[PDB]
């Protein structure tokens, strides 16, 4: 029901909780891990809600992945449930999100705990904030297209410290890491002339946080674009669509879907050039059989004007 309009200030801790009066809501976690041997792994977790004893009226959709270069492709799992019916089974509420056993919870102290038991791995993590949260756009009002209604309320928690345990092959391993949380809600999806989006975020080594995206038209026009850099002084610089562009360095073709992705790319935010290198090429996640789509969810490293800068994720949609 509820529209996204400017001049509405976010308030915390209230706006950590679900926004069940809106049509759509996202909880998106991306990060890098380190095992006891020093080996890196990437992971991501998505929950997405959109709006009777069996009828699919309100829905919670989720997917998870682990990126291990030793495997060379994702290990992933994906689920969807009807929400509103059995809050014990599937719900988005004041402190958590739950789909079957998959759960994501915010503690009173601000720490996130999550247990995600998938087919080939389990993630049991604590994600501990280290910085103030980062409002996107204009104090959380973040535009995603030229139309007046084409906007989201949107913030991020960058530089989440990761602790906890991954189970794989029935073997518990403790990990450390750093992660990023996006929180977005709206009553309108992207314009349907959009083929898809490209999104990146980066936990930069100096403490800075970067997020950017573009919306791709089916005609290969740039429907919209955005970026925000919060520097080590805590100042956020915002970039207009004019100032953000994407420039592939290298493409990879999926043998599963035949889609062709810019897995390595250069992203310009004003006069600053960020280069994105993938941990591995095949980070494609096909969730179509759980009412999803084919996404590239890949852990990537960033350089800035040619120097090492940090680590993060890149998500690419609408390439099939």
């Amino acid at each position: 029901l509820a529209p996204v309009v400017p001049g509405k200030a976010l308030e915390f801790p209230q706006d950590f909780g679900a926004h069940n009066d809106f049509r759509i809501e996202w909880w998106y976690v991306t990060g890098w891990l380190e095992t006891p041997t020093g080996k890196p792994l990437g992971f991501q977790i998505t929950f997405f809600r959109t709006a009777s004893h069996f009828a699919p009226d309100q829905l919670i959709i989720a997917h998870v992945a682990l990126s291990d270069p030793a495997i060379g492709k994702l290990q992933h799992d994906q689920k969807i449930a009807r929400a509103g019916f059995d809050l014990a089974y599937a719900r988005t509420g004041n402190t958590d999100v739950k789909l079957d056993d998959w759960i994501f919870v915010r503690e009173t102290d601000g720490r996130y705990r999550t247990r995600i038991e998938a087919e080939d791995f389990t993630l049991t993590f604590i994600l501990t904030p280290s910085q103030p949260l980062m409002l996107q756009g204009e104090n959380g009002f973040s535009r995603k297209g030229p139309g007046a209604p084409q906007a989201s309320y949107y913030y991020s928690e960058p530089h989440l410290q990761v602790s906890g345990i991954i189970n794989r092959q029935g073997e518990d391993i403790p990990v450390t890491g750093t992660a990023w949380l996006d929180r977005e809600w709206s009553s309108e999806y992207l314009d349907p002339n959009a083929a898809g989006w490209d999104w990146i975020s980066a936990n930069l080594d100096d403490g800075s946080a970067l997020m950017a995206f573009q919306i791709r038209g089916k005609d290969d026009s740039k429907i919209w674009a955005y970026a925000a850099l919060r520097d080590a002084s805590g100042h956020t610089r915002l970039f207009t669509p004019d100032q953000v562009s994407f420039h592939p360095i290298r493409t990879w073709r999926s043998a599963r879907t035949q889609a062709v992705y810019p897995v390595a790319t250069r992203v310009l935010t004003g006069e600053t050039e960020w280069q994105i290198t993938p941990l591995m090429d095949d980070q494609e996640l096909d969730s179509r059989a759980s009412a999803g789509a084919v996404y590239w969810e890949g852990a990537v490293t960033f350089t800035r004007d040619g120097q090492p800068a940090g680590r993060g994720y890149m998500e690419l949609t609408g390439y099939v």
